[PDB]
RNA sequence: CUCGGUGUUCCCCGCGCCGCGGGG
């Protein structure tokens, strides 16, 4: 329930992308967690089971019951990132999610000021910014943006577009409220109309191991909905390297 | 205190009759 954000103010002339602090601090030997690893499987996290159908169809594919959902799989059932790494042009951080992810954030913190101030040169300012995640109906729409949302399938040029990338918005808001036990009001007073799709394009996709040669679709949006978003929300794919932020318009 | 990447499969979970969802 609770967010942590560590953020740095970066100086006019200088970029530093989420994904390029990302991929600095994965040379300080931090906890495979903090990059949305599972420790105790080695590979990124992932959704846990729960069906007696499931159950059947593992089974017979594996011949034994499922095991125990590992520590992280048991805390993080719906595999919602507890450390994303986040920004945009003028700024760059660390957001964890949750009071079991702080101590990750902890031990990145110094690297990552060694990282942030090694590429920017002086002038980086530091705020520590600290969020209760709540989502509230209300009675008229309220304008937000969403930065470089990824939609890994799906995303067209075409009208039809903001329909496709509205209901990819409500099933993520409905993944974090059931998530983090919050209560999202009826679909009809939410009423989300997505106004934009901006330059829907595509992004190659890179992993630690490499550039593959899949591209995801990747756009900006506006959209209206008649919710108070407090804290940091996201939607679509790729959300630990920062894609899919929902940012309220001031 | 939103709008760097112009377009599809490298891996891990899972579902379906290659296709789709989730993680990276
Ligand atoms: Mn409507």
């Amino acid at each position: 329930g609770q967010q942590h954000l560590l953020r740095f103010a970066l100086p006019a002339g200088k970029k530093l992308w989420p994904n390029d602090l990302r991929e600095a601090l994965a040379k300080h030997d931090l906890p495979p967690l903090f990059f949305s690893r599972d420790p105790q499987t080695g590979h990124a996290i992932t959704r846990a089971m729960r069906n007696e159908k499931r159950v059947r169809g593992y089974i017979e594919q594996h011949g034994h019951e499922p095991p125990p959902p590992t520590e992280e799989q048991r805390a993080n059932p719906l595999a919602i990132p507890g450390i994303r790494i986040v920004g945009s042009s003028t700024w760059v951080g660390i957001l964890a999610t949750g009071e079991r992810y702080k101590p990750l954030l902890e031990a990145a913190t110094l690297p990552a000021i060694q990282i942030v101030t090694q590429r920017c040169g002086r002038g980086v300012g530091v705020e520590l910014e600290q969020h209760t995640l709540s989502i509230k109906g209300l009675d008229d729409p309220k304008r937000y943006f969403v930065r470089n949302l990824v939609m890994k399938r799906g995303l067209t040029k075409t009208a039809e577009n903001t329909t496709q990338v509205a209901s990819r918005i409500l099933s993520a808001l409905e993944r974090q409220a059931v998530a983090y036990s919050l209560d999202l009001p009826p679909t009809a007073q939410v009423d989300i109309h997505v106004e934009s799709v901006v330059r829907p394009r595509g992004m190659r996709l890179v992993t630690s191991t490499g550039a593959t040669e899949q591209f995801v679709g990747l756009a900006d949006v506006e959209f209206y909905a008649c919710l108070d978003l407090k804290g940091y929300w996201f939607a679509g794919n790729l959300t630990s390297r920062g894609y899919g932020r929902i940012i309220a318009d001031h």
